[PDB]
């Protein structure tokens, strides 16, 4: 990498690091039928708020927050529907302002927790093999077999 911005159906097995620096919807991808996902960029020192972010073209009202004084975090979104609401998902204080998803074994990994802390975890309520992929900012592949360097560069940056 760095790769431009880019919609993309990335392979499985694959680390998808991804490199934002402004707050709001990083990155989307959907299936098409049953899962339409993102994850959001909140500043540091957000208190509880009700933002609008555009959601696969669509203006959507999500309340957030981000308690630390410090740090940004990343929180990832999904509905099942296309008119379905947003349920938030596993948050990741960063310092880095880094973020890394993996499709593989039909689930999703992705880091959770408190940089330099962070560690890996998955989503597996359905089978996202399939899931595209709409970068909104730069990113990096790493294959599985280098996900070490990933979790690397999640918790201390390039
Ligand atoms: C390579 C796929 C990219 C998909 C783009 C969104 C990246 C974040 C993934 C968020 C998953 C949301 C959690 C799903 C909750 C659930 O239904 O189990």
């Amino acid at each position: 990498g760095p790769y431009q911005p880019t919609t993309v159906n990335p392979p499985t097995s694959y680390w998808i690091l991804l490199a934002p620096t402004i707050e709001g919807v990083i990155v989307q991808g959907t299936n098409n039928t049953d899962r339409w996902l993102a994850t959001i960029l909140i500043e540091p020192n957000v208190q509880a708020t009700d933002r609008i972010y555009n959601l696969f073209g669509q203006q959507v009202t999500l309340s957030v927050e981000n308690t630390s004084q410090t740090q940004w975090k990343f929180i990832d979104v999904s509905k099942t529907t296309p008119t379905g609401n947003y349920t938030q998902h596993g948050p990741l204080f960063s310092t880095p302002k880094l973020y890394a998803v993996m499709k593989f074994s039909g689930r999703i990994y992705t880091y959770n927790g408190t940089t330099p802390n962070a560690t890996t975890g998955y989503y597996s309520t359905t089978n996202y093999d399939t899931v595209n992929m709409t970068s909104f900012c730069d990113f990096y592949l790493i294959p599985r077999n280098q996900e070490e360097k990933c979790a690397e560069y999640i918790n201390h940056g390039l």
